[PDB]
């Protein structure tokens, strides 16, 4: 429980400093750059949203690397803590 | 086995929310919506559909985080539940 | 050992299985449908080729479901059960 | 600690394969080569680059099947063995 509260807040830091790098440096609006950090983290990467600058590119590279492995335990948890649970109370005859 | 078929009704449910969603806000025939939900919950993310509104960005980084979960979580019971079992049989001697 | 025969075998099929498909309903030349089937199964999902028919979008949903598990699953064999062993015996003082 | 250094290496070693091929056969800056690598093992796959040589196309299939496995297993080891830790620690009452 509060270790997906940790995973919460830690995920929406994370994804704070994606949309304040990519609305300053890459000129995005702001939910362009939120849903930009998002698609990005989650390794989807429709590719409507790209950095463009260096500075963009060497961000996104560590963004990358620093962010993915915090946002897959948040997802993680919760549907392993969160989602599980409430099917399965779903289910009880 | 059951375990299997309630990811596969939860799947199936979380596809048709996202077929409903993208045909109707981003305005994709359903056989797009449909295909485009895939691709983005199993982080393909080609990038020859994306939303293009600001309610459809918004859907999507929902839909993302509630929906990789549980259609990981099917595609991994699908492949050690379903389709291992399958290929040791086939190796029987 | 047998088992990354096994699942180098099933790999190797599955992408054959892509590169016949796209290379006879998408029209794209052989190495393309195979380089199209790894990015597509290996979540990379660049969009530089996508299927443009609804027969090719539907065989997409399935390719995709069916074939992640199984490419994941020989990847993850290929780093832990081969590129692991050779990185420690590399080190071997 | 000594595991995580040598995925560092690792990491670093395909990272700078990437960037010498990209940049030779498909005529990139180094930066844009090194972005591209990272994006495609991190299996982002924004598009705004992809190979446009067979040559490309042929190390590109090799490329992710040999470099994922090690670039998340780099990922998992900085987030579980270094992330971790720190944001316990910035937790201790
Ligand atoms: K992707
Ligand atoms: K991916
Ligand atoms: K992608
Ligand atoms: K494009
Ligand atoms: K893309």
């Amino acid at each position: 429980d509060k270790e997906f509260q940790v995973l919460f807040v830690l995920t929406i830091l994370t994804l704070i400093s994606g949309t304040i790098f990519y609305s300053t440096v890459e000129g995005l609006r702001p939910i362009d750059a939120l849903y930009f950090s998002v698609v990005t983290l989650t390794t989807v990467g429709y590719g409507d949203f790209s950095p463009q600058t260096d500075f963009g590119k060497i961000f996104t590279i560590l963004y990358i690397f620093i962010g993915i492995g915090l946002v897959f335990g948040f997802i993680h948890k919760l549907a392993v803590n969160v989602q599980l649970p409430s099917i399965l109370s779903n289910l009880v005859p």
